[PDB]
């Protein structure tokens, strides 16, 4: 079941929902799209490829949608989509990116697009579908470059570095220039900023073998004003977390290392027992719903089949679950009035 769909199919969905992208198999141009509506508990699947009669291509990373069009960053395809968020039709495309990762809008008119396998970030016209510049990244090169999510404090974008990096970097937006830097441990993989204006980053670090490093993860608490480490949390070597997520009111953190781990961000100490146990399964993606705190958890499974998405309640009670695509890793929230924090 994957795409003997038939012609095109005309969706009008819901004016609220969840979509989830699925990377897919890496190399096997496998990627999706997924649209749930929480109302109906329905899942719709494969909707991007059922609306446009072709596939998204491979590694669908991250997506976000603003004033109605949802951007969606295929990684492995050298493309970002925007596509209309009620028929999922395409709208545009941009292409000639080298590997993008994660897309964070300054106005219609600039937006980062940060890549895997380049030193720059590059800096696009959403509104004209053009690469118009590039951020030059301080010692790094093409053959490891990494730049990945990315947050706002004020005029600056603070931005992972992640695959065989150890780096936040700071942007100054009026200039497009780094600024600034954050040595941390190897290969931060995230990045959020709570509502105390506190970063936080988890890494995943790195891979028996790797060529750069080895060694025990972290989650830090940075503190933005001053670009410093306040608190290292270090797990256990063999660990591979990912994915800090706050919820609505950015006052409870959440993140994955086998289990689903949850935190307020006032805490001392991470709780003894986490969110959502390990249930010898590959939790990969996680978002929370910023108007009611309901969790949602992507689990790949076992890379290979149909991956799930659990819903759970704020105080962890399974709300429902359903099947997506293949290696679900990524969430946009569709809401009816676009949800903002401070
Ligand atoms: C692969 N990380
Ligand atoms: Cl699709």
């Amino acid at each position: 079941g994957k795409w003997d769909y038939g012609e095109m199919e005309d969706f009008s969905v819901s004016a609220s929902g969840l979509f989830i992208t699925n990377e897919g198999n890496f190399q096997y141009s496998n990627a999706t799209l997924s649209y749930y509506d929480p109302a109906t508990c329905e899942v719709e699947n494969e909707v991007f490829y059922r609306a446009n009669g072709f596939k998204l291509g491979d590694v669908a990373q991250s997506m976000v949608i603003r004033d109605g069009i949802g951007w969606i960053v295929v990684n492995n395809s050298h493309v970002i989509f925007a596509i209309d968020i009620n028929t999922f039709k395409e709208v545009g495309r941009i292409t000639g990116f080298t590997s993008p990762r994660y897309i964070h809008f300054l106005s219609d008119e600039k937006a980062y697009v940060t890549q895997i396998w380049d030193y720059r970030i590059f800096i696009i016209n959403p509104k004209t579908y053009e690469i118009t510049g590039y951020i030059e990244c301080p010692d790094m090169d093409m053959e490891s470059g990494s730049t990945e999510q990315m947050v706002q404090y004020g005029k600056y974008v603070y931005v992972n570095c992640w695959s065989y990096q150890n780096r936040i970097l700071k942007i100054d937006t009026e200039t497009d220039k780094v600024v600034d830097e954050l040595t941390i441990g190897i290969q931060p993989t995230s990045l959020v900023m709570d509502k105390y204006n506190k970063m936080w980053t988890i890494t995943d670090g790195g891979y028996e073998g790797s060529p750069y490093g080895y060694e025990a993860p972290s989650l830090y608490r940075i503190d933005a004003e001053t670009f410093t480490v306040e608190k290292q949390f270090k797990f256990k070597l063999g660990d591979w977390p990912s994915e800090v997520q706050l919820n609505g009111t950015r006052d409870t953190l959440y993140w994955i290392n086998n289990d689903i781990w949850r935190m307020p961000v006032e805490a001392d100490r991470v709780p003894v027992r986490p969110f959502l146990e390990f249930r010898d399964t590959k939790y990969y993606g996680l978002t929370v719903n910023p108007n009611n705190g309901e969790v949602y958890v992507a689990d790949a499974i076992d890379y290979q089949q149909q991956g799930i998405v659990y819903r759970y309640s704020p105080q962890g009670k399974l709300i429902d679950e359903f099947y997506v695509g293949i290696i679900p890793g990524a969430f946009c929230w569709k809401l009816e009035h676009h949800h903002h924090h401070h």
